[PDB]
């Protein structure tokens, strides 16, 4: 059943947490905000009910948490001090892989569809033209390359401080993401790495120098890792395999730097990751030289959207207000928290097995 707590402590990121705009702590004042709106919610729910309505009204809080792993190895302390966190879903799979029932899974988070990937059940097939995940490249690129980023207005692809609001529909409620590899280079460049890719010549390929996230993310390596496994058979057995045979091929760099980097044409990221990236930033993000064009070639198999993990013992009840209160703040448009993390939407998880473990696993097979 587990204790009803009368405090709840949210972890959420540090960095967000401390980061600023004008000098000003802005995510304070949003956060302060989500937690009055979700604490009066909760109470009422809590309050209207029979069963919940002799607990202790509750109060609600957060800490700052450095990282994904601080997130979950402290909420396997089931320290009352840390009662909920919300982690990428592969992360936490292979978590509880190693950790059976430490933390309790109870939220599931859905993001604003993109306009060019609004149907989860695409996986790859054969990496031609014909194949879904090819198709969805095409698409992006429709958006990204034929209407070039650099010349995105604020206007015109109506940023609202968060994303690009043109590049999504929000009457469609995406349950998954997906990971995606981009190529770059001069047309003759762009040829040869189509070439190879369609050869399935991994060593070429490959030798075209691939930029990659750490190697326990999904979006920024697993994922295409497997893409690269299911396409070029036989070539390799794992990414981080091939690397120690073959550092100089690889770099640990943001796709947005990609055209920086004249020994590199291949990177992994988000799909979409530009929809987020205000074209403005001092970072010149997504820049390319003169001559060269950087364009998605495939994007991957989906996952779920980040899941919301209690420590075991909040009790079973209190969860169940928590998760409703989350949906609910959605609903009327009071959560002024998630959408800055591309969490538009909510949803119990029913069955983590089912809706979470078995659509993870299916997606890097
Ligand atoms: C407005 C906005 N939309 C989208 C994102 C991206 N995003 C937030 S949760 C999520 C899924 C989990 O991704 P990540 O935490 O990068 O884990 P990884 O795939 O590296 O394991 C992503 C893609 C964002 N940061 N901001
Ligand atoms: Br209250
Ligand atoms: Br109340
Ligand atoms: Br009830
Ligand atoms: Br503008
Ligand atoms: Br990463
Ligand atoms: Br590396
Ligand atoms: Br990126
Ligand atoms: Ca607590
Ligand atoms: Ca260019």
């Amino acid at each position: 059943q587990g204790q009803w707590d009368k405090s709840i402590t949210f972890g959420v990121s540090e960095a967000w947490l401390n980061k600023k705009k004008g000098g000003e702590k802005v995510n304070k004042e949003v956060i302060n905000t989500f937690l009055e709106n979700f604490k009066k919610e909760f109470n009422k729910l809590k309050n209207a009910n029979d069963k919940t309505k002799n607990f202790d009204d509750v109060d609600f809080k957060v800490t700052p948490i450095q990282d994904f792993t601080v997130l979950l190895n402290n909420l396997s302390t089931d320290n009352p001090e840390l009662d909920f966190g919300i982690n990428a879903s592969g992360k936490l799979v292979e978590f509880l892989k190693n950790n059976p029932g430490i933390i309790t899974p109870a939220l599931e988070t859905t993001t604003n569809s993109f306009v060019f990937d609004k149907e989860k059940d695409k996986f790859y097939v054969d990496g031609t033209d014909s194949d879904p995940l090819v198709k969805i490249a095409k698409e992006i690129n429709k958006i990204f390359v034929e209407t070039p980023y650099a010349s995105w207005t604020d206007e015109n692809h109506k940023w609202n401080g968060n994303v690009y609001q043109s590049v999504y529909d929000p009457t469609v409620q995406a349950n998954f993401y997906r990971g995606m590899i981009w190529i770059k280079g001069n047309d003759e460049t762009l040829a040869k790495i189509k070439k190879a890719w369609n050869d399935k010549d991994w060593n070429t390929f490959r030798n075209f120098g691939i930029l990659h996230g750490k190697d326990n993310s999904s979006s920024k390596f697993k994922l295409e890792e497997t893409i690269l496994k299911n396409h070029f058979q036989n070539k390799f057995t794992t990414l981080n395999e091939d690397r120690s045979a073959h550092p100089n091929a690889y770099k640990q760099k943001s796709a947005d730097t990609l055209g920086t980097l004249d020994d590199f044409h291949i990177a992994f990221s988000e799909e979409g990751s530009f929809a987020w990236t205000h074209n403005k930033s001092a970072t010149k993000p997504f820049e390319t030289k003169a001559n060269e064009k950087m364009e998605a070639l495939i994007v991957t198999n989906p996952i779920p959207y980040d899941v919301g993990v209690f420590r075991k013992s909040v009790n079973q009840l209190e969860q169940n207000l928590i998760v409703q209160t989350f949906i609910n703040l959605a609903k009327n448009k009071q959560d002024t928290y998630g959408p800055l993390l591309g969490y538009n939407g909510y949803k119990k998880i029913d069955n983590f097995q089912k809706e979470i473990v078995e659509v993870y696993e299916k997606a890097i097979k």
